[PDB]
């Protein structure tokens, strides 16, 4: 797991996935995927015309996604949120009913893989 101190500090996009009740950073080749058992954390800094940066915090629930990967992730985008002053704007994406906003950031692949790890209680 990772801290907050990387987090939000550049524009683009950061993606952790809730496992065994803690975020681990998903490597960049697999941003756009997406298992169904799993719960996301997915922060946007945006870089705004002045300069200031812009957040946008979604978690993202597989539909097949445990009540605790599910619990954890709204948990940590609170305390995300908390951590940048509160100000990114929080967004609840469950698989198959994603906001435009949500999609918008995958223009070419948003893709489903079946699976993911396993709940926390063995
Ligand atoms: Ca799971
Ligand atoms: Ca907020």
């Amino acid at each position: 797991h990772p801290e907050f101190l990387k987090a939000g500090k550049e524009p683009g996009l950061q993606i952790w996935r809730v496992e065994k009740f803690d975020l681990v950073p998903v490597p960049t080749n697999l941003y756009g995927d997406f298992f169904t058992g799993d719960a996301y954390v997915i922060l946007k800094t945006v870089q705004l015309r002045n300069g200031n940066l812009q957040y946008d915090l979604h978690y993202w629930l597989g539909n097949e996604c445990s009540q605790d990967e599910s619990g954890a992730a709204a948990i940590f985008t609170v305390q995300l949120d908390d951590y940048l002053n509160g100000r990114a704007v929080q967004h609840r994406e469950v698989q198959g009913f994603e906001s435009a906003t949500f999609l918008g950031y995958f223009k070419s692949g948003l893709k489903y893989k079946k699976g993911g790890v396993a709940s926390g209680f063995k």
